[PDB]
């Protein structure tokens, strides 16, 4: 078996968590939170990162602390995981959809200008896949309106643009360790920002609102949304080999660049754009339009071969909670769902498990 | 310390099974067999874990319909969470005063508050010790609404043969580090109610439908506990009834010497209902005292002795002083005489009494 993505603890996970149960500190009190937080800050380059206990709630967390509230807007791609909209609907804000670029998967600079209107306070660039977002033109226009920028950078860890690692380039950005993440700590999220301001709003919500002086007095509503400590020394090894990590899975990309060639015109190979690196959280191919099978056929007969694969996302417009937000210029992130796959990728796959998927691939694609 | 994790069972051991066949997210089978366990422990059909208390309860309202224009009466005397957590839903708490001895929910003040908006009504079970439910299960009953119970500091506690967890329509537990059984940070919902049950397990789940990959029904949470949590609680909830005997030991002892203290404070009032687990051994400082609640704290501190104040109660604090009325006195009242004494299984009979040193040459 084959599977989609898995973790690779081959550092001091084991020794951290053993040391975070020997010493009885396995609550969101313990050494490991702001070790983990100061080096993750420091390999963004940026001040201050805050732990969170998932990446939805780092969003949350992020745009409450952002003042984003009823009434605002706040402009969001439809082709993105539902934490991205939903976090904005859980403040009362309204999500403001827009379309993402047919090769890079991201959100397309060129689609925002005429989304903006008076209630619009922030746009939240997601880096899909570990790309970051062409921040450049995303920038200008924010600028240009006095809009905040939190980029969704859930899934790109490490991945950098004109020499600035994702998490550093907008007001604030958010990222996830979730199970499959290139960094895990099983579930959890962290914020970052340059911003001393921002980033005291976050951490005095994201411990319940209390007064850091007084005991059980809170001068406003806040959340439970700490990491343990336990999450945090697993994230702290993990961080610790982010660069090995990082290159094994440069290993599998590259065979997959070496041998998808075998496919031919039966898939479009994932698009780098050359602003820095792609991560390679996923790597994702779009199935082309003559094949008669559908994406999801491929995915149950790839399964059917021992092989794991993920469709990308079905856009927030088409699915129920956000159908009501649908326009008529989401057309991009609609094609994006119906032909994207991510294919497997993980530090663990070797070259004769890549030539696997290819060889089921060149058998499924029909 | 005031309170400590007692981790003498098989945390570590259920922990490495973990990182050994690294399932360590939210998926792994620890989670479905701590629920099993803690709805048998609790004698309820459901069990669903979560990421920690406040979560729990946010859960279980919104799962229950509680939102925008809706009601639920809360005590103004808890953890803030209790209040908070209706706040999320874009829903009003309403505040109630609680009982002078037992610091719980005065259930005779409750009728009053009834509206045409009120769906809900939320005991929380203070310090280990479950609320008067007979009359509030009635008053509920008597006026179709809901009951959750925030048993968040009362696993294992009793009343009439019933544990915390199976008496209101649904219940929270925590399981914070200082918590009778802790998983760091965690959190449980109880219930009886398949479609409830389904509801909080759906939501729990960013709202996915289990059989589409990345479909979604409805708004969600990322609301799911780690499978390493769950590994941590399965094995505090196997040696649960040892815990609770430790806790005892130490409030015999406290009991047993508060005397050489006579009047100066009060000891806690113990309902025969069923069980009181004390979480907390809380005592409410004598009136005539010169000293302060909390210079008592500042001073037990210097004296390298951890204590807490009861809570201070919602409706004097910013983001609730605009509920506040004139009917929640005795709230005021503990919130400014209540203290936690070090309450944990980790204490010894000389540990109290060298509580009671300070205690004697404090209060003053
Ligand atoms: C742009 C963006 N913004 C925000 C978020 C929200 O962050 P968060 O999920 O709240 O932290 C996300 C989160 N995205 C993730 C989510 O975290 C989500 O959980 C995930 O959905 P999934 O694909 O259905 O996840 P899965 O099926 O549970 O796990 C995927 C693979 O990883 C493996 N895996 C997960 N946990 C473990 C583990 O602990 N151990 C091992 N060995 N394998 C694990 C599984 O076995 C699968 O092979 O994939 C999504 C794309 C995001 O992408
Ligand atoms: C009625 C009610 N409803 C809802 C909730 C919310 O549930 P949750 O917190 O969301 O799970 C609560 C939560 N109550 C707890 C909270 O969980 C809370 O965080 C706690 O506040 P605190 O008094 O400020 O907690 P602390 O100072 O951080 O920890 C207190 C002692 O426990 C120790 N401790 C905590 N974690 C650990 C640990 O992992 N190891 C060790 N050795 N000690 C630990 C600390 O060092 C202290 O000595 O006390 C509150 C009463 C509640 O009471």
């Amino acid at each position: 078996r084959i599977s989609v993505a898995a973790p690779r603890l081959d550092g001091n996970e084991r020794d951290y968590v053993l040391e975070c149960m020997d010493t009885t500190w396995i609550s969101s009190v313990g050494r490991f939170i702001v070790e983990f937080e100061k080096a993750f800050a420091d390999y963004c380059g940026v001040k201050h990162a805050i732990a969170c206990n998932n990446g939805t709630t780092a969003l949350h967390l992020a745009l409450v602390a952002m003042g984003i509230g009823p009434g605002d807007e706040v402009i969001v791609p439809s082709l993105t995981y539902i934490a991205s909209a939903n976090s904005v609907t859980y403040c009362g804000a309204t999500p403001v959809l827009v379309d993402n670029d047919p090769r890079t998967f991201n959100l397309d600079a060129a689609k925002l200008e005429a989304l903006i209107t008076p209630r619009t306070k922030a746009i939240m660039p997601v880096h899909l896949y570990g790309q970051i977002c062409d921040m450049d033109p995303i920038l200008e226009v924010a600028r240009r309106h006095n809009l905040l920028v939190i980029e969704d950078a859930a899934e790109a860890v490490g991945a950098t643009y004109r020499g600035k690692k994702s998490g550093s380039l907008g007001d604030c950005a958010t990222f996830s360790f979730f199970g499959n993440a290139i960094i895990t700590t099983g579930e959890g999220g962290m914020i970052t920002t340059n911003d001393d301001d921002l980033a005291a709003k976050m951490r005095l919500l994201r411990g319940q609102g209390m007064d850091p002086n007084r005991r059980y007095w809170f001068p406003i509503v806040g959340f439970n949304y700490r990491m343990t400590n336990i999450q945090a020394a697993i994230g702290l090894a993990q961080l610790e080999r982010v660069d090995e990590h990082l290159a094994a899975r440069e290993r599998v990309v590259g065979w997959y660049e070496q041998k998808l060639a075998r496919l031919g015109n039966r898939v479009t190979k994932p698009h780098v754009a050359l602003t820095g690196r792609h991560v390679f959280w996923m790597y994702t191919v779009r199935l082309g339009e003559g094949l008669s099978t559908t994406r999801d056929q491929v995915i149950k007969d790839l399964d059917a071969l021992g092989i794991e694969s993920r469709p990308v996302f079905h856009p927030m417009h088409i699915m129920p909670p956000y159908a009501h937000l649908a326009t008529d210029d989401l057309k991009i992130a609609e094609a994006c769902g119906v032909d994207g796959l991510n294919l497997p990728t993980h530090a663990g796959l070797t070259e004769a498990d890549i030539d696997r998927v290819i060889a089921a691939l060149d058998q499924v694609l029909v």
